[PDB]
């Protein structure tokens, strides 16, 4: 069915629908399709869904120009720890990588691989399994009670990182960001929030490190910064960006509590300036807004009033694409893209409707997402939502 | 005259004539006096003007309820470096102070302290005169032309002070706050802006520094925040106010060209807010906006839009007092009290117009400043400045 009680705005007359170049790519609206993990990757392998993948990003990538960002992908066996989550550092992964990234581009739309490494937040058990190590920041701090009840079951206890493995990090995510783009990739998203690794090294809370990695503002970015520039150096400043959720709380973060978080992540911001004044210019930032704290929080839950993503506009001077419930506000979207460099990432509403962009130029209404199926081993909650024209036939009130 | 060409608004239905409590201080509107050096003071001795600084302010403080903020006071002789400027270590200075306190009192108002220490803004000479070190955060590092000129002609150069001189300038800063609340004042605000000697501390170009003062975010910020630590303990956080410039370029400061600035006042910002939760939350941030780079630049001119100090209402919860070019854009100023904990500084207008709050609130016109008394040896441009009344009287047309 549709959204019950949404009244919807046509957004064809904003600047969403105005053309803006991002790296290399010439987009032709600015609704984008933020990274999305629908845990249909099979087991063993980490392998892209064979069946299933490449049908769902050639549905969404149906209106020309559409900038597309994929799932997070593990970028080696130790940065993963989720058995349906894909990889990019195989050859039997990238084989089916090429394939997606194929039909995409005949769409003419583009395609970023989002580079993921888990942290506190894998299973212990599915890396001990594989006999590999439960990764962190620091040893002293747990994501939770049932991440530790898993750790020690598994007796697979968290590690505080070297900087040899660090570095270790940092020469597998150069490799996989060539692997991406030798397999065709217009570029890759370094994912460096919500909770994951290097948002535990960002993080006060997750990162009580004494070292050149831990223990002031430019300590905790480090490892941040150090993977732009191994990207940058490898692959061109062009095809990186970053994303980042400063307000986030989702697997343990400080968020809005922390009084020095808008200054870690200001820092963060400025270098990045910093870097583009010296011709390396990363192709976008890319912000989880405060209205969305936690993801897996229904619409309107967990929303920080106490704090804006705002201030990066102060500091960096490039394209920013935001995220975080726009989907049912076309009001707020509306005043947000009046600024001629900000994009709007749609998540749970991309996953429900193949067409969104039509139906957001369009004032359609919007097709309900089953949360029940976003993580499901089934083609069904997947490549099954209809377009407009399929859900009138289907009846959707309106047959 | 009156100015030209200006229509204006008043202002008595916002919330710029709502009260509200700024440390122990009940005022009955929000538009205050912010710090204004006048050049009256009398050497030897940097002695508040005996003819005519308790006629000025009082002036001032005719409307009740008023908080002003005293002309910069030097906390000791080498804080100092200009003669005519007051300074608040001597019983003699304090004798005149105390009377001054006491007529904005019979008036009403408040009187907050502003202390004052010059660094590199200090003339070198006239130090050299006094046997007195020409100080700075470094040593390689000038703020121009004409300076370096006259610390040669001195020979008194430029000298990086050590941990144990930045010490002692705390404990001036202490004695000096205690004389201000013994001789009968309301508070203190610490000056940390527009160039001075704790903001060449705060700044990366001012500041080279490789001990423990310099060389990160929490190392440039230490010295401001050893200050606000001791007279916070000294005589109560409920009594302190801390003024800064983000974006202000005056005396050779960094200003929005630096990346690195919001994340150097984000941080200062959110280290007063951990103190607050901890109980001590200063009385109020009083904060320069980037509408003014240049106070001595004509009202539009120096305006820096790449930024923005609203930043700052995400980290701190407590009291800002906003202050630049806001007498000619009452709209501006209707929008920005909106907010309810924003309080408004009226500098240049305020030197002009002794009754500048009811033509604010009633929106009548305002006095013409003359630039040329600003920093005279005068009565003539500081005392004689017209009421509305009496400039009805005088025929600045209307008769
Ligand atoms: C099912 C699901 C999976 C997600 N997976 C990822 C992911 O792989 N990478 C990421 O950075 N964010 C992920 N997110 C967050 C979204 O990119 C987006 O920031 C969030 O859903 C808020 O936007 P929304 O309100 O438009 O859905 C996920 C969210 C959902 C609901
Ligand atoms: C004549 C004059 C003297 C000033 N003296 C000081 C001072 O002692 N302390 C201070 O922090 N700012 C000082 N300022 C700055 C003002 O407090 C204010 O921030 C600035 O004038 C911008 O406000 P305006 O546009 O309302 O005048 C001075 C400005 C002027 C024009």
């Amino acid at each position: 069915s549709f959204v019950k009680d949404f009244k919807p705005q046509a957004l064809g007359d904003t600047n969403l629908f105005k053309p803006i170049k991002i790296g290399n790519n010439e987009l032709l609206h600015r609704a984008v399709i933020p990274p999305l993990t629908r845990m249909r990757a099979l087991h063993p392998g980490n392998i892209p869904n064979r069946d299933w993948a490449v049908e769902y990003y050639t549905q969404r990538a149906q209106r020309p120009g559409t900038m597309i960002i994929t799932e997070g992908a593990f970028i080696s066996p130790q940065a993963g720890g989720y058995d349906n989550a894909p990889g990019v550092w195989s050859e039997e992964q990238m084989v089916e990588w090429t394939k997606i990234f194929n039909a995409i581009h005949e769409k003419k739309s583009f395609v970023w691989v989002q580079l993921w490494v888990l942290g506190w937040a894998a299973f212990p058990d599915n890396l001990a399994r594989d006999g590999l190590r439960y990764d962190s920041a620091s040893d002293n701090v747990f994501m939770d009670a049932e991440q530790e009840a898993k750790a020690k079951k598994a007796n697979n206890p968290q590690h505080s990182l070297t900087k040899d493995e660090i570095k270790q990090y940092i020469k597998e995510y150069v490799q996989a960001a060539k692997n991406s783009i030798a397999a065709g990739a217009d570029g890759v998203e370094i994912h460096s929030a919500n909770g994951y690794l290097l948002n535990q090294f960002l993080d006060p809370h997750s990162n009580t490190r004494t070292d050149e990695y831990g223990g002031s503002i430019e300590n905790r970015a480090r490892f941040t910064l150090e993977v732009v520039d191994a990207l940058v150096e490898a692959i061109g400043h062009e095809k990186v960006g970053l994303r980042l959720s400063p307000y986030g709380v989702f697997n343990s973060m400080s968020g809005g509590a922390e009084t020095g978080i808008v200054a870690q992540y200001a820092y963060v911001a400025g270098e990045l300036e910093k870097r583009a004044k010296a011709g390396k210019r990363l192709a976008f930032v890319h912000l989880v807004e405060p209205r969305v704290t936690n993801p897996f929080l229904t619409e309107g839950e967990g929303e920080y009033e106490g704090g804006s993503n705002d201030f990066v506009y102060s500091i960096w001077k490039g394209p920013v694409i935001r995220a975080g419930n726009f989907a049912l506000h076309p009001e707020v979207v509306r005043e947000e893209v009046k600024d001629k460099r900000t994009l709007i990432g749609y998540g749970r509403f991309f996953i429900s409707n193949p067409d969104l962009v039509d139906r957001l130029e369009k004032g359609l209404p919007l097709n309900k997402y089953d949360r029940d199926t976003f993580y499901q081993m089934s083609a069904h909650g997947y490549i099954d939502y209809p377009t407009y024209e399929e859900a009138l036939k289907l009846g959707w009130d309106k047959k």
